[PDB]
DNA sequence: AAGGGCGCCTATAAAAGGGGGTGGGGGCGCGTTCGTCCTCAGTCGCGATCGAACACTCGAGCCGAGCAGAC
């Protein structure tokens, strides 16, 4: 969650690619919504 | 047409300061990069509130025993 945040929201947004989020999601580019899908689907 | 007589230049050294040059060096200014500080956002921890479960107390119902009345 550390590093989660450490992403800086443009590699965040590459990482949310990379594992298929839908574009929605990826779209909005909140940095704090980004960071927790992205931590839920590092839990998946 | 011919017959005569003399300063210009050139050269040498030396000083003075200007005229007459573009080239080099130094200084200043501007721009870019890096570092530091401040602000904002996110995450984690703590506290408070709400809900659920368990325990205790009270009330009600049922059963048993005793007493009284009748045969």
């Amino acid at each position: 969650d550390a590093d989660l945040r450490r992403l800086s929201l443009k590699n965040a947004k590459q990482l949310l690619r990379k594992f298929g989020v839908p574009e929605e999601e990826i779209k909005k580019l909140s940095r704090w919504e980004v960071i927790d899908v992205v931590r839920t689907m590092s839990t998946e």
